[PDB]
């Protein structure tokens, strides 16, 4: 599969990850400092039988930000897709909503987007 | 009372969940959309201690579309929050993305929003 | 067309549009004077008639004669004519940002407009 | 500033005028898609950013409508212009096309593009 492993964003992030062979994601994603206070919990799911035509293998991921240590009321998921080779990439958007009472839900939702390589 | 249990979205998909006491969400997706049939295993994690001053709930799950039936070569996330009351809901937006060539990704993903209830509409 | 008038969205704004022949979308976003903002943007102005929506968008950026929020605002979606007819959207609210914050410059979320308020 | 030619990561090439109303005006030129020649663009811009650093923010729409074609859809892009050395316009877009009802759940798109004025 090639997803297993220690993943870097543009932005230092480190998604440690492991792929099982039935779809799983679960592993850990922190700071580039790798601080405690930095770590929770991912859990996901992927494509375990990509097509064979040269595309990506779709999949995606969530961490909601608490930890033994601070509690920030908001979860992130990722959305994207894997590709291989020596320069392998893993190209995602993602969406971080915080919990929010009725009025403020209309700004609930921020969008952007993250590539993730091996290399720091 | 609470996020475990059985929803279903404004178009009739059937979101199955159980929300453990660790933060994880698992569960199975049935869609009433798309290159889909059955049940579709989902996992995600929620926030276990949300705030006290009447904000939602944050929480997130995805569904790699692949199961015994069919494999759409695609995956969604559902990002959003549980609101409480006397008509429960769980308001999202969501990402859906396949797997493509790069010639072709920049036409990779879809994005939507649905809002499931316990009751279904 | 069916587009040019006024239009309400779930949360109490005001969308007041004309649907121009060349394809523009011009007119005022609300929510007094001090809460109203320019738009501009397009739309598709021969759609198909097999019963498809009509795609369309415009931008508010958010600064006026009275305040300036160094923002802006994008909604893209399409037009449903009928009985019932609706402007269903989804929109991006970008904010200047320095680089560090840049990866939380925009928001995202849908409004749905209706002719009657 | 923000008026001039810029081209996204893929090619395409954005011509505006940011207008003294907070107005942009020009044509755009897809690389991709079921696109060929230019196509009307209209949009707003932020006419006095803050003096602080902070980009300016803007944004603008295409519909897929021109003389030679028509993919009955519409592309919002929405960002903020970053000024300096090399100038860049970051956006996040919106594609939404007519679509039935029925099948509305798969009408919009979403995707990120960068904006410079060099060719890539
Ligand atoms: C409310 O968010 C938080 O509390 C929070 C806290 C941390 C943290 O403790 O860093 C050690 C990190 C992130 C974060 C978000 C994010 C994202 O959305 N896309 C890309 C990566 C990424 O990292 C969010
Ligand atoms: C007080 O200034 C405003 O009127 C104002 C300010 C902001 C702001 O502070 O963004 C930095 C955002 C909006 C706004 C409205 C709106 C809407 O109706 N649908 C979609 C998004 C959206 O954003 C309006």
């Amino acid at each position: 599969a090639g997803i297993t492993g220690t993943w870097y964003n543009q932005l230092g992030s480190t998604f440690i990850v492991t792929a099982g062979a039935d779809g799983a994601l679960t592993g850990t994603y922190e700071s580039a400092v790798g601080n405690a206070e930095s770590r929770y919990v991912l859990t996901g799911r992927y494509d375990s039988a990509p097509a064979t035509d040269g595309s990506g293998t779709a999949l995606g991921w969530t961490v909601a930000w608490k930890n033994n240590y601070r509690n920030a009321h908001s979860a992130t998921t990722w959305s994207g897709q894997y590709v291989g080779g020596a320069e392998a990439r893993i190209n995602t958007q993602w969406l971080l909503t915080s919990g929010t009472t009725e009025a403020n839900a209309w700004k609930s939702t921020l969008v952007g987007h993250d590539t993730f390589t091996k290399v720091k």
